[PDB]
């Protein structure tokens, strides 16, 4: 019974480490964070600022793609600073999302909810700390979830706009028409490591 | 001269097996091509359908990024076929560009050429086999090249549209504002292979 905690503890935090050390991310994202002092305008990587329910955990994840490890910053200067820092030490590339530059606009369409296989707006599966509301409109708000890739293709042809669409199976159709899909073993569920803690944390309660 | 016009044919052949075997691409991209029969609608990966002077070769390379190994197909069905094929054998994910679904629209703006640090339209550095004209507007046409990242940031704030912008140093600002940059063991040239296979030709004649 005590070994039961010895076994919990050794991960309910042995994992907090990989987190507070960004193990899944690129050499580059890492280099940038161990020098986090040089960048006061730095905030955090996307996957640490989004609140999604343990449920559609895997949902959102797909709509994001590698955007999970985009670095959010307060302003463009911090961005320039990082781009310069990396460019010097040839530490690799990264994608920065400056809060004072990204577009957060997004539109709702009437009757969409009454379309074949609809399933709700992506924005409805996430929460943001207000001072990050744009980051929300930028990452979602223009995305929609449907049932099947066929529903997706149909929809994308009818409205033929620039709306992102994710199927329940995990496919994605970019605003311009690119179809991303397929499966693997690594699961690649960006929010996993965190969910494995929304558990391990209160699990050992 | 005999050992030469013979050495050359020899390299010529091993470069080709790398091509048909798609050596270097993603396991997934590979799996899809060794089963290329199942997908008659299949065309080729982006990096094999662009025609570019080798001066600009590297330029266009950083302009694409991961889009280099997006798989171009004739129609949505072929896409669905592939997505299903991959989803079964858990061979990984890929991004498919169906010719009958991607948006190729793009706009020119007046006076842009008279903006600080302008350097020309990205479309002007590539050629496409007409039956692929959309693929062109989809990949470029909405992209512009400038001198420095500052020129880029300024421009992106003035017109505040959804135009892609690449600097001469290699940075990129997505239509919505994301900044990608950094150096990383130079080159990684998407066309180096096609370019040499063409070079070995001129060495024979």
């Amino acid at each position: 019974k005590e070994k039961r905690l010895r076994e919990i503890q050794f991960e309910k935090e042995m994992i907090e480490r990989d987190m507070r050390e960004y193990r899944g991310f690129s050499r580059a994202v890492r280099a940038v964070f161990e020098e986090k002092e040089r960048f006061p305008g730095l905030v955090d990587v996307v996957s640490n600022l989004i609140e999604v329910d343990e449920k559609y955990s895997l949902a959102v994840s797909v709509l994001l793609g590698g955007t999970a490890q985009n670095i959010v910053v307060r302003n463009v200067d911090t961005a320039k600073a990082i781009v310069e820092f990396l460019k010097q030490n040839e530490a690799g590339r990264v994608t920065i999302l400056p809060l004072d530059l990204i577009d957060g606009s997004f539109n709702r369409i009437s009757g969409l909810e009454n379309e074949r296989g609809f399933v709700g707006y992506a924005v409805d599966l996430v929460k943001f700390p207000s001072d990050l509301e744009v980051l929300g409109g930028f990452l979602f708000g223009n995305s929609v979830v449907v049932e099947t890739l066929d529903d997706a293709i149909r929809m994308k042809k009818k409205y033929r706009l620039n709306t992102r669409i994710a199927t329940l199976d995990g496919e994605l159709i970019s605003g311009r028409g690119a179809i991303t899909g397929g499966r693997e073993e690594r699961s690649s569920n960006v929010f996993e490591r965190r969910i494995k803690l929304k558990h391990l944390e209160q699990e050992m309660e």
